[PDB]
């Protein structure tokens, strides 16, 4: 498909089987969601943006269906205002910027 | 052209006749550039980020040449770890995200 920005590049992904709006981010190195459990095998990260920094969970090898396509990429949950798929998902679906 | 993601889009913009390197960020509503000076017809803006919220100064069709096109977008100014080129130059300069 093609998303031509004149609004956000929202979508629908699943991560392991549960429904989330993520924001198509080429500014995110990783990938943020809040609200979703995905257990105890995790080590604590931090990441920053714009507005100082904050303090995730970091679970490797974690399953997403999106675009109908399916990968397994890590994802950071933590207190994040807006869920971000970043380029490390962004490449694994073969996704580019074009002009 | 084309970016391929394993590396963070960063190119050379001019924002009137000064070098800059931005990231080209989708999940950025709005541009935000650090160590401009634009001068004083400015509105003050709120801009939320990851971290928390920045004030910014709001500058209206400001020239842009990037990617050897030429624009004239609304560029913010201020404390920004990264420049950031949003969607509003995005659209402007016509770049897609495809899959």
């Amino acid at each position: 498909p093609q998303f031509s920005l004149w609004k956000r590049p929202v979508v629908t992904a699943y991560i392991e089987g549960q429904p989330v709006e993520v924001l198509l981010d080429t500014g995110a190195d990783d990938s943020i969601v809040a609200g979703i459990e995905l257990g105890n095998n995790y080590s604590p990260k931090i990441v920053g943006g714009i507005g100082g920094f904050i303090n995730t969970l970091e679970y490797k090898n974690v399953e997403i269906e999106v675009l109908n396509k399916k990968v397994r990429a890590t994802i950071m949950t933590g207190d994040t205002p807006i869920n971000i798929f970043g380029r490390n998902i962004l490449t694994a679906l073969g996704m580019s910027l074009n002009l």
